[PDB]
């Protein structure tokens, strides 16, 4: 009699908590359901990004072989201050050797006027 | 006993609806389930390779150093051709060198042949 | 009797449903922060990944390096040849030496000619 019909409304009660619950339940399992697959996509892009990344650093030069380079550049610099000594080597040479030039024009000068004189002394000697 | 019988039926179409709606969260669940887990191990996996490029990113040169070089090494190639004409300068003193040569042996020469006969001019010179 | 044997049954699906709703609403929790965790561990990867694009573009590519690489074992092939040419520089230093010399010993024969034509100049108006 009324038991049942208390049980009943015992029972409807329950019935109509329970749809509300599913309700937001499958509420719920949307919004994260369409956050999941949002990270799936997201975390996709990156690993492609990253893979990029992997593949433009295969491309950049190394730091080993810049410190080379800079090594081999002062050593050349330095070898630019050993052979910059030579060039004014070159202009000291170049004005001995004319100063040698010059003395020797007077050498000969001196060489021909004794020619000439020798010339008239052995005149000279002959006339007698 | 025929209102209890239609409030009765009316629960059992509920509980099977509800029954049927329980299958399909679960199952829903179970697959964000499975696919967040997956999207875990994705983002760590790249966490792991951001990492590993980080790192690798590190090992490569700063294009400052770089630039450096390239810098330096045209200011040496300019101290470089700067330095041909010098020994341009050379090969017209090796030859105006052995122009000098050639004079002084020929000085010398004539030199020889007047103390030749300067010997002449004096022996001459006692005999009278 | 039919009725209250009814009732037991749907009495007993209600509590069996109960439990499948709270089992279910700690694994949908549990879900939604898992996501929630993967959804900001992805931000940040992606701002991560966008340091390093950024640090890869303040790095020099292999080919600019190569490049000074060439222009270096360039310069020491064309000095290195230049090298060998300035020894001459040492030749020409010792050569005019020599010279120096030589003409140091021919000015000094010309003096002594120029000594005795002197005196032949005189001696043969002394005759
Ligand atoms: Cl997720
Ligand atoms: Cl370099
Ligand atoms: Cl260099
Ligand atoms: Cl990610
Ligand atoms: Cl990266």
């Amino acid at each position: 009699m009324k038991q049942i019909e208390d049980k009943i409304e015992e029972i409807l009660s329950k019935i109509y908590h329970i749809e509300n619950e599913i309700a937001r339940i499958k509420k719920l399992i949307q919004n994260v359901d369409v956050r999941s697959t949002e990270n799936a996509a997201r975390s996709r892009a990156n690993e492609q990004k990253i893979a990029e990344n992997k593949k433009a650093i295969e491309n950049k030069a190394d730091k080993a072989d810049v410190e080379k380079n800079r090594a081999d550049i002062a050593a050349n610099s330095r070898a630019i201050a050993t052979f910059r000594s030579s060039s004014q080597n070159i202009a000291a040479l170049t004005t001995k050797m004319k100063q040698i030039e010059d003395k020797i024009e007077e050498i000969l000068s001196k060489i021909y006027h004794i020619e000439n004189e020798i010339a008239r002394i052995k005149k000279l000697i002959k006339l007698h």
